[PDB]
């Protein structure tokens, strides 16, 4: 268990961000580790046999924005970013959940589509394949593996921001929908901590949140709990040692470089550190650390 950092890529901040930073939450640390090979903000992280691997994203620069279907692989042993095979689809603020070492892409933006279809990634044969289509076009969307089930939650459909949630069950390919949460979301955080999906953040329309509601999928119920110090949407989120971790987003004013974490023993939220510079639409992972 000793020895993994929370890896934080690219970002928004002006432009899309090409930094690849890991923090050590033993001893406070942050590192600057091998840029990106192409800036990328909306983009999502997750980890599978100890690679990290970049989904999907956006590239706002100056001279153009281009929406990525790009899949990258970091090794940490190496310091070496590596391209992987390619998504169907380009796909900017992306969810992505990994279930028995398999990478679902979902949803996610293209221009003006705003996409339904979900594919999955196979490391060993470096091959995407689409699965089923989401019921409800989402982009913003978060997404988290709890119990080797994939949930979808919010987003935005291309007229509204959804409160609603969906359930894919891989051995049926099927999606169904889930109880809705309370609070409608866009670019919120989602993971998973013991049996919830916890929904942190995002934006309902009219304002970036605080609040927290997490999903027991047993009883099919949201509940929230402590809201964060600060509001954020664009947050870049992840579990570490039984403790949620979120790392920056916008809070209307700032793109924020505040880290702040969930002991959901104690119901409480703490800020941990703070991340080099202030971001939002990160992609986070954990993995053991670098060479
Ligand atoms: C106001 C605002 C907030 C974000 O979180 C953004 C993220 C992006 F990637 C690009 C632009 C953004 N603008």
């Amino acid at each position: 268990k000793v020895g993994r950092l929370i890896y934080t890529a690219g970002g928004y901040f002006r432009q899309s961000l090409s930094y690849l930073e890991a923090y050590n939450p033993s001893n406070g640390s942050w590192l600057r580790l091998a840029d990106l090979q192409v800036p990328r903000s909306g983009l999502a992280g997750c980890v599978v046999g100890g690679l990290l691997y970049a989904v999907g994203g956006r590239n706002n620069s100056p001279d153009g924005n281009t929406d990525s279907s790009a899949l990258d692989c970091y090794n940490p042993m190496t310091n070496q970013w590596s391209p992987c095979a390619s998504m169907s689809v380009p796909r900017n603020r992306i969810g992505v959940g990994v279930i028995d070492g398999h990478i679902y892409a979902v949803g996610g933006s293209h221009g003006c589509i705003h996409h339904s279809s979900v594919e999955r990634y196979e490391p060993e044969r470096d091959e995407w394949h689409l699965v089923a289509p989401m019921l409800t076009r989402r982009i913003g969307v978060g997404v988290a593996v709890l119990n080797r089930l994939l949930y979808a939650v919010g987003g935005f459909d291309g007229t509204n921001r959804l409160n609603s949630a969906e359930c894919y069950y891989p051995e049926r390919n099927e999606w169904r929908m889930i109880t809705p949460m309370n609070t409608i979301r866009s670019g919120a955080g989602v993971c998973v901590l013991h049996n919830c999906i916890y929904a942190a953040g995002g934006y309902d329309g009219q304002d970036q949140l605080n609040s927290v509601e997490r999903y027991d999928v047993e009883t099919e119920t949201w509940t929230f709990v402590a809201p964060m110090r600060h509001h954020r949407s664009a947050l870049g989120i992840t579990v570490h040692q039984g403790k949620i971790y979120v790392l920056g987003g916008y809070d209307g004013h700032t793109f924020l470089d505040s880290v702040e974490c969930y002991d959901p023993d104690s119901d409480t939220w703490s800020e941990v550190t703070r991340m080099t510079s202030g971001r939002s639409g990160v992609g986070v992972a954990v993995t053991m650390e670098p060479c």
